[PDB]
């Protein structure tokens, strides 16, 4: 029913330029431009849309809704960093500020009367941490159930090993399934 | 539910104009310039929308539709003379 797509917007962020060389028949060699942010550089922006592809046709617009991430991301520079569909009228967004030691899930709802896509307080959860990074590279991806009630998902002990814990959609405490030193 | 409107464009139409001479104090008439197509010149364009106002949101697109003369009428120069709503399904 719907497209969900990100939009990236490199418009401020400098280019690395290097020169490339091509077959030896090329005379004058290449110059390649790719909107590159080294450290504390300018970053790439992100929107991200869910498209309602029912009123798609060649006469009509497009019907979208932009969903922007919770206050405590949307405040500074971040980044989106993961996308799960639910159902078809749920949809999880994972976001994560810049600095890479704060992210938060945003569960949205579909309201079928307006077209939007509604976030909650309750159904926000998130991870931080302290001592480094949120996950191994990004932080772990969310699993939820058929009905979309609750999900699984990797998360720090409170021993710093990495292990399942349960969520309830709806709820900010989550119970780990798993447990060691491993 | 809906809300329709129309669209002119006089892009092509050729422009009367006229001084306007304003109060005393202006010393500088004005020139007005109004799209006003005379006989047989070029007119102004129609295009027909209909948006549904149930989705509009500050973070959402317009939901609109265009809609089209017949054929018959879109084969040449013509104009939108009339609308009427009938029920909030039929227009
Ligand atoms: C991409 O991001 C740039 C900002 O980096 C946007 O550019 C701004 O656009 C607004 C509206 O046209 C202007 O008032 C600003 O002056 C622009 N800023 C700069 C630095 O150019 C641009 O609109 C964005 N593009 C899209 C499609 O989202
Ligand atoms: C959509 O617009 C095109 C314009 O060429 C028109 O031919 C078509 O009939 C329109 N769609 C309908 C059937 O409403
Ligand atoms: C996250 O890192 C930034 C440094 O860029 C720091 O200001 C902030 O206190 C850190 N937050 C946490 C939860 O450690
Ligand atoms: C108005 O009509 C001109 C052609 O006369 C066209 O180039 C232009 O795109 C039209 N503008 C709009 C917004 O439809
Ligand atoms: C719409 O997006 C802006 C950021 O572009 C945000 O401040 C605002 O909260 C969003 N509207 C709603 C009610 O989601």
């Amino acid at each position: 029913t719907f497209l969900a797509y990100a939009q990236f917007n490199d418009t401020e962020v400098p280019l690395i330029e290097y020169s490339f060389y091509s077959d030896e028949s090329l005379q004058y060699p290449k110059t390649v431009r790719i909107p590159y942010p080294k450290a504390g550089a300018e970053n790439p922006t992100v929107k991200f849309f869910v498209v309602d592809t029912r009123t798609l046709s060649p006469n009509a617009s497009v019907t979208s809704y932009q969903i922007v991430p919770p206050a405590s991301v949307l405040i500074g520079d971040h980044y989106l960093c993961g996308v799960t569909w639910v159902t078809e009228e749920r949809i999880s967004l994972q976001w994560i500020r810049r600095a890479q030691n704060y992210s938060i899930i945003d569960i949205c709802d579909y309201d079928e009367s307006t077209g939007r896509w509604i976030s909650s307080v309750a159904r926000q959860h998130i991870e931080i941490s302290t001592t480094g990074w949120v996950g191994r590279f990004r932080p772990a991806e969310p699993h939820f159930t058929s009905d979309g009630n609750s999900f699984y998902k990797i998360i720090s002990n409170e021993e710093g090993y990495k292990h399942i814990c349960h969520f309830q959609t709806d709820k900010s405490n989550c119970t780990f399934i798993t447990k060691g030193a491993w």
